[PDB]
């Protein structure tokens, strides 16, 4: 059986493709069918509930998703006993672990928005029923560990090396005045900590791209926004040395850079020196690419090569490696705007929340999941932890005046004739020896 009729609860509608297509796999539906499998009585899908509250945001605000729970918890009776027992006890116990898996494993939503929190808090201790009052508590307790959050090391961490700028001094760091050593270190340990704090909600529905975005995905813009300015920092090195003895020093030295890389499987840094050195201003210097050594250049043919045909060698190095590592994140950022835009939101007699798309962009996500717990044995360097957490090289103009900037700026270090790239005066006073990537 005896169920309420739809004219008072929308949550007991017939099954049709009006409303839901398809443990039977969800593949979309209206949202109002989606709470209703998301805490039916006949059965429990955990694995429907984890897809869900990851990808939820792209077709309901967090605001809507706790009205909707609260509309399917405040059942009317029919016009009982086993409905109040098999219907009313079942569904109102799924919303509460829906409340549980909620404030555990996506409590962000509840910090960018206090008010999402108040209503949960109230609403859940306005239930006084019998056996909910486990679920109620243990929910509780969750909501007061989150909210009580606001250097070990297990193994010997290796010393820092340095080269001609000493420790203290912030104001002579440089590219080449620092250790490649520790800058491929220090780098390493930014841009771990930039990848582990990714929530897979900040990669659906291209959030960064909508108008809150910087709400919605936090973390995503910090790991974005480091990868384009350290990418054009390294360009803007190769390109601003107009001596050409100092040109090929600061390539060389990226190169040294790119070789730690590999060895501390930061395959994002990786890729990005080789973002640099494929850009419209850099991969135009011949000259001063062969300038290089014979084993420096074939450093670098085997790092381009792995973002080759689709990532093909990169993918296979990936896998056959052992953490720490830091993957390359443009890789996982390409495939999701290919499932974004290949894929519709919705399907089609109605318009049906097309659940299915949001599920491909979550598997895209689990992948990501792998590679976040594992700490590298690096020990940090606050001085040079803020010299590239402070990198701006565009200084005030934007990325299109910089590149432009950049462009021009390689014409004249080496201009498009078949003559000779003329000598300019040195601008810099340090020495163009590199200590090497051996540790001293
Ligand atoms: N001449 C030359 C030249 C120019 C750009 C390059 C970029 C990456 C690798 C290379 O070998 C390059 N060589």
């Amino acid at each position: 059986l005896r169920l309420p009729s739809p004219e008072v609860y929308r949550f007991v509608v017939k099954d049709s493709e009006e409303n839901i297509v398809f443990i039977p796999i969800i593949k979309g539906g209206t949202v109002v069918k989606l709470i209703e499998r998301l805490t039916y009585h006949m059965y429990a899908d955990p694995n429907f509930v984890r897809t869900f509250l990851t990808t939820y945001r792209s077709f309901c605000k967090p605001q809507e998703l706790l009205s909707l729970l609260i509309e399917r918890f405040e059942i009317p009776e029919p016009e009982l006993k086993r409905f109040r027992k098999e219907y009313v006890q079942p569904v109102q116990l799924r919303i509460l672990n829906v409340f549980r898996h909620w404030v555990e494993h996506h409590f962000y939503d509840f910090e960018r928005d206090l008010y999402l929190l108040e209503r949960l808090e109230s609403f859940i201790s306005s239930v006084r029923g019998k056996a909910m009052k486990k679920w109620v508590e243990s929910i509780a307790k969750i909501i007061r560990r989150k909210k009580q959050a606001q250097i070990t090391f297990e193994s010997p961490p290796p010393p820092i090396e340095w080269h001609i700028s000493k420790p203290g001094h912030i104001e002579t760091f440089d590219l080449m005045t620092l250790h490649p050593i520790e800058i491929a270190r220090q780098l390493t340990l930014l841009e771990s900590d930039l990848y582990r704090k990714v929530q897979p909600s900040e990669l659906v529905g291209s959030v960064w791209t909508k108008e809150d975005k910087e709400i919605n995905s936090p973390n995503l813009l910090k790991m974005i926004r480091h990868t384009t300015n350290l990418t054009l920092w390294f360009e803007k090195c190769i390109v601003e040395a107009e001596n050409f003895e100092e040109r090929v020093a600061v390539l060389s030295r990226i190169i040294e850079i790119l070789q730690v890389f590999q060895d501390l499987n930061n395959f994002n840094g990786v890729l990005e020196i080789v973002s640099a050195v494929n850009s419209v201003s850099v991969y135009r210097l011949d000259h001063t690419f062969e300038a290089l050594q014979e084993r420096k250049r074939k450093i670098l043919d085997e790092a381009v090569e792995l973002s080759q045909d689709h990532f093909k060698k990169y993918l296979v190095k990936l896998k056959s490696i052992n953490p720490p590592c830091v993957p390359f994140f443009g890789i996982y950022l390409t495939n999701i705007l290919k499932t974004e835009e290949g894929n519709n939101d919705f399907l089609t007699g109605k318009d049906l929340i097309n659940f299915s798309k949001r599920r491909k962009v979550a598997e895209i996500t689990g992948e990501i999941q792998q590679y976040q717990n594992q700490p590298y044995c690096l020990r940090i360097e606050p001085d040079m932890r803020r010299f590239f957490e402070n990198l701006n090289p565009m200084g005030s103009a934007s990325e299109k005046e910089f590149t432009d900037y950049l462009f021009n700026k390689s014409l004249e270090i080496e201009p498009r004739n078949p003559k000779q790239p003329p000598r300019f005066p040195r601008k810099s006073t340090f020495s163009l020896k590199s200590p090497g990537i051996r540790p001293n």
